[PDB]
């Protein structure tokens, strides 16, 4: 958020629209996705917090595949 | 949604702030989420699709304890 450009794009920063989310993580406390990309195959990581939010229909439908409601 | 009301309110319908999920399932295929009401012991629930817009930092939040990204 500070500078993540600076020299080279990643995650949301990239452009790429995300198609649909194929991973999830965490740096040292803080969930990630990792987020796909449309006519992308390299995906990109990003954080919770800016998932959770600019694309808050897409990580919702993410956890339906990876549920655990038992 | 085509009369949920007609006689008594439920859900975001009764018009209760939704303070935090504390609950789980589906009626026949979609999700439910057992949404819990300010200043309101009683909750009740509500669609998946219905919490997943209406409320998504809500929803999220809620997955991130019943997560199971292992």
């Amino acid at each position: 958020h500070m500078k993540e450009e600076s020299e080279k794009p990643r995650g949301f920063a990239r452009g790429l629209e995300p198609e649909r989310i194929i991973g999830a993580t965490d740096s040292s406390g803080e969930l990630m996705f990792l987020m796909k990309w449309k006519n992308s195959d390299e995906a990109d990581l990003v954080p919770a917090k800016e998932a959770n939010v600019k694309c808050p229909q897409v990580v919702i439908s993410f956890y339906e595949e990876r549920l655990t409601w038992h």
